[PDB]
């Protein structure tokens, strides 16, 4: 959830949001393991619930979602139907587990590519085309995150904007991302300069990837 | 419906066969004019329920189909229904009137393309990859008909078979077609030619559209 300010903004200049609950558990093996876990239920359901009750008046929030890189735990599926529940008037998405779980309304991957297929063991990103029209799959999709901007980056951009106008159920995604999340720091005469990991002597450190 | 020998061969050899009722209406404007005709059930009605009645024990034919480019008519709707109460064990196929009407279970265009989108009026060949994903679309796609093998022909078949494999519910198609209708011919020396459409003096016709 961001600074209360952003969602004011959002409604008077118009602006499409997902709200995301501050639940990321990455770091974790496998991904689920808090997730699955009912110990955690209960600090998990405070970072949804109490999303919802502040936010649930914005127009501009027109998707709830879980979190991020967490899995696909049974307290996700849990605190999706208590959002369905208390607030019907919008969508639940969560990407966690494969994109496309028993937690989401909306098949929203990351990383998902037009026309390659990525089969990875359990949660494979299907090309996006391709994921759509899996037995049984009726939902629409919406990438989270896609066309990675790092650097000299957004290869390919077209190609995802020619299969979104092309294909009714592809209605888009989210480019990550915005900003660069790089910091100022100051050489021997004062000078200001770009800063990334490891750079205030942070260790370990993933460099240049918070760019 | 072919030869009766046909089925017989078919069931020992190991070919899957569509059997396909003798009702074909091409050059009506529109073309269901006598097929959304009631006066025309009764004719069409004979065509259907005679193959089922002779074909109906051969485990070579596993889909029935209801003719060929005769339109959508609710004769066609009446005669689905009729096949599917007097044998459950076999799907219904008919491409008349867009490929995905009611009188149908496979989605089975002919010479829809592979990426390609032909967005004619009320008959649209849609991107064969984009039809199964249409809202609300469920069922499989096989091409009654596809890679039109008119003379050096063939070009982008690799295409198809590319998108056969990658997604499931594309279950492949037929091939336009087997064999040239091409007739023979004796010249003044009573050597052997192969001849086709004006060559026996008809008139009007359609030369090699017959190969
Ligand atoms: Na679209
Ligand atoms: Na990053
Ligand atoms: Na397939
Ligand atoms: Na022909």
């Amino acid at each position: 959830p961001n600074h209360p300010l952003w969602y004011t903004l959002c409604d008077r200049y118009g602006l499409y949001v997902v709200d995301e609950a501050n639940i990321e558990t990455h770091g974790m093996v496998p991904m689920n393991r808090l997730t699955d876990d009912p110990r955690w239920l209960p600090a998990m359901s405070e970072r949804v619930t109490r999303m919802v009750q502040r936010d649930r008046n914005h127009p501009s929030v027109i998707i709830w979602s879980l979190g991020n890189e967490s899995g696909h735990g049974a307290n996700h599926d849990a605190l999706y139907r208590w959002i369905k529940s208390v607030d019907p008037s919008r969508p639940v998405q969560y990407e966690g587990g494969g994109a496309d779980t028993t937690a989401t309304d909306i098949i929203c991957p990351m990383y998902a590519r037009v026309d390659e297929d990525q089969p990875f063991p359990a949660v494979p990103k299907w090309s996006i085309k391709k994921w759509l029209s899996l037995p049984g799959e009726t939902r629409p999709l919406i990438l989270c995150e896609y066309a990675h901007a790092m650097g000299n980056s957004l290869g390919g951009f077209a190609k995802y904007w020619q299969a979104f106008r092309q294909y009714p159920r592809l209605q888009g995604g989210f480019v990550w991302d915005w900003v660069d999340q790089s910091l100022i720091k100051y050489d021997e005469n004062g000078n200001p300069w770009s800063a990334y990991g490891g750079d205030f002597g942070d260790t370990p450190n993933d460099r240049q990837f918070c760019m």
